[PDB]
């Protein structure tokens, strides 16, 4: 009767769960699962590197709630996926590396085989979850196996190894399409006991300074409504991390962000809303939150193991950010006496004390382009458009941008993430394009935008609308960097004045240089508007900026 | 008295090594590192992406038989150099990857600290070897077993990881001279026992249509004498692997390169000189070399363990291949009866024959112009430079120009390796330039230079002279497979007409696009002649080569 | 002032969250650890070798939803409860290896240090979470970490990393006693989405032949009153896998366990709680469970990975068993028409049929013993000891002693688990004894005796009330195997009679011989009701049985 292979079945399986992108790198020997993938309907996005492939489907899991797929060869171009799996699993973003591998029985006595590696057994330490399917009668368990890994408990990166023997495989197609699985409740919702939920708002109440702490768990989790409803109407004030900026306009009259040091030293009880208390928030020692005993933390986290890692956690509430939000506002919404008005004015004086000292760096125009200058031009371009996806990657031109750029809607700002990683930039512009259709606005460093540069042509490539701009200072954080010696240039500065605009010419993308905020602003409006690829090389004071 | 750290600990002990060159990306923690190590005479290239940066190591290694050395940066980018740590161990190319690491009492508790990773733990399974120095006492000591493992054995690549505390300490200068090591034999001459040396001359005088295989590690082994007095002397035909093309020139009377798979099929004896009976060699299974139980192998190899790995070895001979080469032509100058003269003629035959066929092909003119075509001047261009480096990777360009182009000097023929990489290109153009003095031709596949493409500004940023050929036939392998639904682009395919030469334009270097054979000879003389860093984009037949 | 160690904050550490017994095997480093622990007040229990001090922590934890805690020696002895510590991940127990390890700095080198061995590195691949603590204010948030990963989620082993530098560091006491951490629900409800339990009642209403699956989750979750109300109350018959028996009555008259083949072939919707479909199970697969595509599955589950791990789930539920248990029963009580009865009579004939078909091997009388008529006795033991604890081990002397032997309250089966781990028998027995204080009884076959039997001695030393049943049949399966060449006994017998009674009594227990299942009944009861450490060497027709 009829017949179906595993070419077939992988795509049909892929198909069954709702995905429909995958980003790719073409190869031995998944260059034909790609174009059935592609005659089948879905799309297909090929890169010049696997790792810009898996960092945007890293991106995409983060932006959707569904794995993002990644497509790859054996180990080589395995590996360079599986470093964009370890980061989407730092980051707690879901997504399906999917590999090819050489012959099992070559591999398994080292033997030399082409693109020889174990990346079953090479994978499991760098991600969450790794799975190898053998038969094709098997290929719907461990897709079905990789896409509960990926999105339930704290999503994270999972490994999906795929022989060569495994596509030409032939079995009976209604045997088949039998086998093929539909996840029912791929990421569950987990409730708290009440118990928890009541030990929070005792420790909340009691709280003569509380503070919100939104990371980009909060934005993960999609429960904008309810988030924003548990900030309004407990009125006690909150400050996000970089990437769950937007969720509430960052403009909110309850947003510390501004105020950020001030909020995390004088606070004393501290709600932790899908934020891990790690470097980005100096693990709860030190100076910034106060003196030792001062705070008090409640947590909501999926994963119960985040309690009590760095500090003492008197609250923990385990379950998803949608559930605990709403199981603490209906506590609240039932019995709250209100967050003391001490708190909310002396944070709001040191907000509008902070931005008054940033005002004047933002319109003061000079030669050359100072950064804050010329983030004054972006921060209008946001706002102007808050439905425009933002990527940002560097120093100076990430921590700048950060604090100047607001964000009004949630899930827009995608930056260097928990690793601090240099690369993900174009891999996240082309992702961010594909999967929401929206304006992208790529704010990059120099030496960040060279980690992940040739992908420029992908963009291309693709007619994606993505607007990128270089903040050209010469080199890593400055450009006066100079070899002692005479001999070489400095160990961080660039070819001097690169004019990175004609790279993107070469691929017949828009090139334009720009040495002011209104020329910057006038080019941004010109690309953003017109959709139409486009790298602005904008000149930035070598000296400008910081060491770090 | 005066004090030192580990800082110039490091590079003190780098120094008193040989160490000449680091290849690396600056950030936290090493960024200091660097610039001292360019205070102190070394040569320090920053790459934009670590990957390259490790490339160039490896390739260095092969290229010097000493250490190459990679300072990268905490976990994001230790992960990006670890990739090119595990090609140089895949390679046998003699690499140490050096890496700052974040706070050993927060990664063990796995606190999300900055860059975590127990870096240590997982370069284990990738690498030859891992250490970490967590006291400067022990840093020479550390530098010292980071070499050992790297040349000495089967080399490969070392991970050494130095936590960002390290550093910083601070002990006795006198005492920190003290414990600095010049290691002493780091690859020592392993010679081969009489009895195996005696068990291989009497199964080499026993063949009736013996046959030489000269793999890179014979080439690596720096005893090109020798080798090629084994070779002549003997009389018995060889067959080049790739990278050992050059060791003796290409067009030997006695080589049958031109008659590969007559010589591996109809021989009786093949004497593998640093060359493993891997996917390369067929695993020595199948008609490649003729019927079964046709074949026995004498093998020259370092490791031991690399004998029986896929095929029985009659004689082994284990031990470096300097030693062992001259212990066997010690033997051959006693008493050889010389080698029969009609497997020589028979040879000859079939070597003539393939080689007039090709010939019609590397003049035929056409629009647009083909590979077999363009790569005839590029053939031109390495006889008439013959010590010039030839960079080489692809598909196409890669499997056509290894048979066309023909090398007359050891150690100048750089290309994919063992695992097929794609993304050595410009690292190890960098890498080539840099250790050795020469002109680089880099011939490039356009999807190969699209995995390294960016560090075009590193070889403009050093003034290296590096002239790069890129093979434009607008996609991976061909340029023409098509959307079959019309929507987006076919899956192996890039921006048609893509000027990569306006990319090279972008960073201060030479541009050139060329469309026939005759307009290639003369930009590489031109660029070659200059020593000008240039970028010369090939228009190829987007139909033309082989669709695998 | 006043100065605390690291020796006093481990141990106060573990104190204060609830930790009583610490079962180990001195030596270095961590000999003085276990002296200050017994002085401290905690019960200190040591073994002749690790793994069964791993085994005795690993079963304490499924007894009381604590984790149990070993604490062994660097590299070799942590080896060995590295063994036990792998298998209570298998078998989903809560459990903590404490093991010393050497310096840092050396092993890091690998310079050959006394038990050198990266022992974080070396745990990780095969349990659930492995931390090192390196400074003494860190040993509070240390042990909260170890404690969250084993009993949260899916319980399992945990390795907590003590270097021998930790425990002799000295800080201030008040700052030590403020750095210890009790952790806050260490174990918290998880409750399930009410769609989720909507979908599951609405499947469970359908179906025409229910049926219960009860596996050692939903005994060891402690929901006993929870799960024996959704059995009685829904009425559909249940199955008890292994140390699920007791937690209902296996003489329930809703139990179909004595015709678990009709049930799992014949029904249609089958409720698993806490059981996995793994090999136990028949992967879901195959004739055991009827025609494919007669079954659907609903799962009640803690880690949400689990589902569609074998086949298809069609209704998930995750989250613990109590709460899900609770849900369902809360849904049942609002609406439920009722059990099927014609499942019921179906199955209670095959109950009454099959019991039949056993019992006359359970009284016939042979000479020598069978398994069948022994293991009556033991059956009526029990029956008269609900309160008692059982052990069992072996092969025949498990699979017989399972059917046969019905059990009465919860978690008093402790027999081979998940991976049918030979060796369990005498670390469980001392951890039985010491952490429920009732009578316990070993059911050893001589074979699984041979593995821990050295652990005898522990068990006279502590004076535990441990009743040991060794089924000598002189070999592994049966003792009638020989050697075809008549040199060697057979591969799998042993000594013919050996006198394990007289073992027992070399270290001042009491040892018995009998040879009739009424000498049997009378030397157990007599053991059992005096409490002494007793061995019965109970001699089993070497015959009787199966084998492979
Ligand atoms: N759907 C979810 N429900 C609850 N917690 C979540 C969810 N998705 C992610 N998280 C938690 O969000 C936290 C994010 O921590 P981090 O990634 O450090 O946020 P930021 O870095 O913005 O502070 C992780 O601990 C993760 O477990
Ligand atoms: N100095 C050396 N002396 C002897 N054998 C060596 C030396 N350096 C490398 N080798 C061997 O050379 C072999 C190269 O194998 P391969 O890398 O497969 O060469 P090719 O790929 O050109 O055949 C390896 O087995 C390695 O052990
Ligand atoms: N507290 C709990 N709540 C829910 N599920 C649990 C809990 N503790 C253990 N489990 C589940 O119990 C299951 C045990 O499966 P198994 O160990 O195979 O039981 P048996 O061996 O009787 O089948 C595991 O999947 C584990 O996740
Ligand atoms: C993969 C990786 N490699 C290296 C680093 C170290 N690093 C941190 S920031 C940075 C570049 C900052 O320079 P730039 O992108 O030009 O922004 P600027 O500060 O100059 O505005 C680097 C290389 C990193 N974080 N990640
Ligand atoms: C890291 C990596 N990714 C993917 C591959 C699969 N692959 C094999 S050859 C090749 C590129 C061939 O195209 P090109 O470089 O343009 O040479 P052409 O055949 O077109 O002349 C690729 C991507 C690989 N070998 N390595
Ligand atoms: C650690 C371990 N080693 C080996 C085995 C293999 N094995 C399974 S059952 C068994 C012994 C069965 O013989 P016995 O314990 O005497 O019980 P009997 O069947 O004779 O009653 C063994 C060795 C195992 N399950 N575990
Ligand atoms: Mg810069
Ligand atoms: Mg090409
Ligand atoms: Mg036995």
């Amino acid at each position: 009767p009829e017949l179906t292979d595993g070419f077939h079945l992988v795509i049909d399986a892929l198909k069954l769960n709702g995905i429909e992108t995958i980003y790719n790198v073409p190869g031995i020997p998944i260059t034909d699962l790609g174009r059935l993938a592609q005659a089948e309907g879905l799309r297909v996005i090929s890169f010049r590197h696997e790792q810009n492939a898996g960092n945007a489907a890293a991106i995409a899991g983060f932006l959707t709630k569904k794995p993002g797929i990644c497509l790859t060869v054996s180990a080589p171009g395995f590996l360079n996926g599986l470093t964009a799996l370890a980061n989407a699993t730092t980051n707690c973003f879901p997504m399906i590396l999917i590999s090819g591998s050489s012959e099992r029985e070559i591999v398994d006595l080292q033997q030399g085989d082409y693109g020889e590696m174990d990346q079953l057994a090479i994978a499991k330490p760098l991600c969450k979850a790794a799975f190898r399917v053998l038969h094709a009668a098997d290929i719907g368990i461990g897709v079905a196996r990789a896409i509960r890994a990926a999105v339930s408990g704290r999503p994270g990166g999972v490994y999906l190894d795929l022989p060569a023997k495994l596509f030409s495989q032939v079995i009976d197609a209604d045997l088949g399409a039998r086998s093929l699985v539909k996840v029912i409740d791929a990421a569950p919702a987990q409730l708290p006991a009440p118990a928890a939920i009541a030990r929070a708002l005792d420790v909340l109440k009691s709280a003569e300074r509380p503070l919100i702490i939104l990371g980009k768990g909060a934005a993960y989790a999609q429960a904008d409504e309810a988030v924003r409803a548990l900030v309004e109407e407990s009125g006690i004030p909150y400050v996000p991390m970089s990437m769950a900026k937007g969720l509430l306009p960052d403009t909110h009259p309850l947003s510390a962000g501004a105020a950020r040091s001030t909020a995390l030293k004088d606070s004393d009880v501290v709600l932790l809303v899908g934020a891990r208390l790690n470097w980005l928030l100096s693990h709860g020692k030190g100076k910034t939150w106060g003196e030792p005993g001062s705070k008090r933390f409640i947590q909501i986290d999926i994963e119960p193991r985040e309690m009590d890692s760095n500090v003492e956690i008197v609250a923990p509430v385990v379950g998803d950010i949608g559930s605990c939000v709403e199981a603490l506002l209906d506590g609240i919404r039932k019995d709250w006496k209100g967050a003391p008005s001490n708190w909310l004015e002396t944070l709001r004086g040191k907000r509008e004390a902070n931005i008054a000292k940033m005002a004047p760096k933002l319109m003061k125009n000079s030669s050359p382009m100072c950064f804050h200058s010329a983030l004054g031009a972006l921060r209008t371009v946001i706002k102007e458009r808050p439905d425009a996806i933002l990527v940002n990657e560097g120093c100076n031109t990430l921590d700048l941008a950060r604090g100047i750029i607001d964000m009004y809607q949630p899930r827009k700002r995608l930056d260097v993430g928990t690793w601090g990683v240099m690369g993900i930039g174009m891999g996240f512009a082309v992702a961010a394009a594909v999967e929401t259709g929206k304006p992208v606005l790529a704010v990059e460093g120099d030496s960040a935008f060279g980690f992940s540069g040739m992908e420029v042509e992908t963009i291309c490539r693709y007619e994606l609308p993505v607007c990128i701009v270089i903040f050209n200072n010469n080199g890593i954080f400055r450009g006066t960097d100079t070899d002692p010696t005479g001999r070489d240039p400095g160990t961080t500065v660039f070819v001097k004045n690169s004019r990175y605009d004609k790279m993107m010419e070469a691929f017949g993308g828009v090139g334009v240089n720009v040495t002011t905020p209104d020329e910057l602003k006038r080019a941004v409006d010109e690309a953003m508007n017109s959709g139409k690829p486009t790298l602005i090389n904008a000149e930035i004071d070598p000296a400008a900026g910081s060491e770090g």
